[PDB]
This record gives C-alpha cells, sequence and structure tokens, in this order.
C-alpha cells in the first residue's frame, strides 16, 4: 500500500504549488493529501511593538510556508520532511524545487510514533 505525502501551505500561491506540482511527479509512488492552511494571526501582544512594515513583511512570509510529512497508513507511523535544502526561494519558476534532492529527503525522512 502507497504512503501518504501530507502537504500544507497556503492555497492559491505559487510556492506551495510549485511544490505541489513537483510532488505530484512522485504519483506513483505516494498518495499525496493537501491541507490548506486557511487563517493568519498576528499575535495580539506582538502587535503592540523600525515600523509596522514588519508586520506586514511577516504576513507575507505566510506565502513561503510548505511543510510535508510522511504517513504511513500500515504501521501508523509518520516522519517529518527536512525539505529546505531542496527549496531555493530566490527563484520564480520550476527551479524553485529540485525535484532529485525533495526525492531525497521524502524517502530518508524517518518514521515514529508522536504522542
Amino acid at each position: 500500500m502507497k504512503n501518504v505525502l501530507i502537504i500544507f501551505g497556503k492555497p492559491y500561491c505559487s510556492i506551495c504549488e510549485n511544490v505541489s506540482d513537483a510532488v505530484e511527479e512522485l504519483k506513483s509512488e505516494y498518495d499525496i493529501l493537501h491541507v490548506d492552511i486557511l487563517s493568519f494571526f498576528l499575535k495580539d501582544g506582538d502587535s503592540s511593538m523600525r515600523g509596522t512594515l514588519i508586520g506586514n513583511f511577516a504576513a507575507h512570509l505566510s506565502n513561503y510556508i510548505v511543510s510535508i510529512f510522511k504517513y504511513n497508513p500500515q504501521t501508523k507511523q509518520m516522519a517529518f520532511v527536512d525539505i529546505n535544502k531542496s527549496l531555493d526561494f530566490t527563484k520564480t519558476d520550476k527551479s524553485l524545487v529540485n525535484l532529485e534532492i525533495l526525492k531525497s529527503e521524502i524517502e530518508k525522512a524517518t518514521y515514529g510514533v508522536w504522542p
């Protein structure tokens, strides 16, 4: 039975979309599921203190949240994929993701039961 990759990110943005796209090329190996992150809130306390230009900035970084998990439905174990090395956010196209590094990172991710 195929293991499941679970991809978290904002819907309708280039970064998570390019990552999902790359991950689609591995569909013969994994089932894929998307959790959309729909809602962000900058903590009330942090909103009390450069210029708040940094506030908008932190809002804008929501576009660059992407996390991948690897779930094994038969063992019921979970794995955290370490995807950073396959990513280069200074890029705007496919080159954002390097599939061969992403494949490796997904494949080496170790399983555990987390309480």
